[PDB]
């Protein structure tokens, strides 16, 4: 299905509003600096039905594996532990819903002109990051 379009290694080429989004998530200033400086690689890998989103950089490494439609606890880049659900819309964009501590954030990923466009919302605070195929 549509997930195959996402598969591969992706390199950050732009980031906008990420500091404000990280602020809303509760990230400390140093870690926010790491996030602003980072230009990470993101691997979206699938084998069998299991998908992995693996985020690599000099500062921090993170990874989460899951099946589509099946909830799971995620350890996030900033050290949150969330209940996450990941789904594909008819669009079909990839939606990742995260819930923790009575809070909620939504990260969408779509392909626009061959680029992975990631849009995150937290309390109407918006951020968008774009990756290029490696
Ligand atoms: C992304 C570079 C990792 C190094 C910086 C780690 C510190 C803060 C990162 C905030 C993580 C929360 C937002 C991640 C969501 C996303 O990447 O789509």
């Amino acid at each position: 299905m549509a997930i195959d379009a996402f598969l591969g290694k992706w390199c950050l080429i732009s980031s906008e509003g990420f500091d404000e989004y990280m602020k809303e998530l509760g990230v400390g200033m140093a870690m926010r600096k790491m996030g602003s400086m980072a230009k990470p690689d993101v691997y979206i890998i699938k084998d069998g039905d299991t998908i992995t989103v693996k985020t690599e950089s000099t500062f921090k490494t993170s990874q989460f594996s899951f099946k589509l439609g099946e909830k799971f606890e995620e350890n996030t880049l900033d050290g949150r532990k969330t209940q996450t659900l990941v789904s594909l819309k008819d669009d079909g964009s990839l939606i990742q819903e995260q819930e923790w501590d009575g809070k909620k954030t939504i990260i969408t990923r779509k392909l626009v002109d061959g680029q992975l466009v990631v849009e995150c919302d937290m309390n109407g605070i918006k951020c968008v990051r774009v990756y290029q195929k490696a």
